[PDB]
């Protein structure tokens, strides 16, 4: 269990990893969702 911030422990079932680190990146991992939201349904 952790709160440094918004996740670190992760969501809940799921499990994120480098938050900023994946947003700042081209692929960005965020907003990928964002668009996945979204698109999927």
């Amino acid at each position: 269990a952790r709160s440094y911030g918004n996740g670190v422990y992760c969501n809940n079932k799921k499990c994120w990893v480098n938050r900023g680190e994946a947003t700042q990146s081209i692929i960005g991992g965020m907003i990928s969702g964002w668009a996945s939201g979204l698109a999927g349904m």
